[PDB]
């Protein structure tokens, strides 16, 4: 559980939002690529993996998770690569309701910035920052100072 | 304390790797740009205080201190924007340090990817995850969940 995060694709302005989301707190990480390759998302994971202690990655489709450089990003970042599939229905709803969310976000910030990259990370810190009280942000720490005590 | 960061820019390669430490830990986040300007330095600022509870940075060099893009995105993300006066001497030996010991490890990474930046994220994970006994992402967790509580 402290270790799980689920990858999840969304698009806007003709561009790709790759979000990482830890599935335990909600908290994310994003980034605005200009299409999602296997490139891509292997440089993404082992950014997300050098931050936090990634052990699990279930992939957002099935050509990441084919994908040999993502593959090879996982073992090099030491990540179970795992699928998708939404075993549990729940999960499905839960990133379609996160991908509305964070889109409703990058509206609210957009005239605040040029570069759509810039309202992404506006919508990142307001999501992480949310009181829902603990945010997310709280709940990951708590979550991971409490695996490893 | 918890939430006090330090901005340090090192050079590789004819470009510019930019770091953010957080002071009582030792945890890093960087980044390569092709040159610092404070638009890419307010960038990696907003990026860093979505991803962690960033209180306080002193800042790399004057530069960056005065630039107002700097100080807007301080303002925005909820920073507060500090020079970077080594008034502990000890301050500038560590930095030094730190940025002896990046290149080390980019070095020893160098070959197994073609572009500084996935070197660099490597050297990032290798730097966070080594335990000196606990690791820096083992201790800026700590540290945060016992401000948290
Ligand atoms: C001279 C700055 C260029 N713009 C000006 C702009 C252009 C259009 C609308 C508003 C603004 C405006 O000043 N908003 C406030 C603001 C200030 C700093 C800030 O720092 C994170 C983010 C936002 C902000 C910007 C800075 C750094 C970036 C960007 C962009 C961008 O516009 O996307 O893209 C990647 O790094
Ligand atoms: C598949 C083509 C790309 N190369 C091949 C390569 C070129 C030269 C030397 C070694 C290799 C090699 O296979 N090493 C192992 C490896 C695999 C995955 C991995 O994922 C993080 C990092 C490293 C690795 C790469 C992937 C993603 C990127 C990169 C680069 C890069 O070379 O810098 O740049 C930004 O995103």
């Amino acid at each position: 559980s402290p270790g799980i995060w689920q990858l999840d694709c969304t698009h806007l302005e003709g561009k790709v939002i790759l979000v990482a989301v830890h599935v335990a707190s909600g908290y994310i990480e994003a980034e605005v690529i200009p299409a999602e390759t296997g490139q891509e998302t292997a440089y993404f994971l082992l950014k997300l993996a050098g931050r936090w202690p990634v052990k699990t990655v279930h992939t957002d489709n099935g050509s990441n998770f084919t994908s040999t450089t993502v593959k090879a990003a996982c073992w090099w970042a030491g990540i179970k690569q795992e699928d998708g599939i939404p075993y549990n229905p729940q999960s499905q709803g839960v990133i379609e309701s996160m991908n509305k969310e964070l889109k409703k976000i990058i509206g609210q910030v957009r005239d605040q910035a040029e570069h759509l990259k810039t309202a992404v990370q506006m919508a990142v810190f307001i999501h992480n920052h949310k009181r829902k009280g603990y945010s997310a942000g709280e709940r990951i720490v708590d979550i991971i100072a409490t695996d490893i005590q």
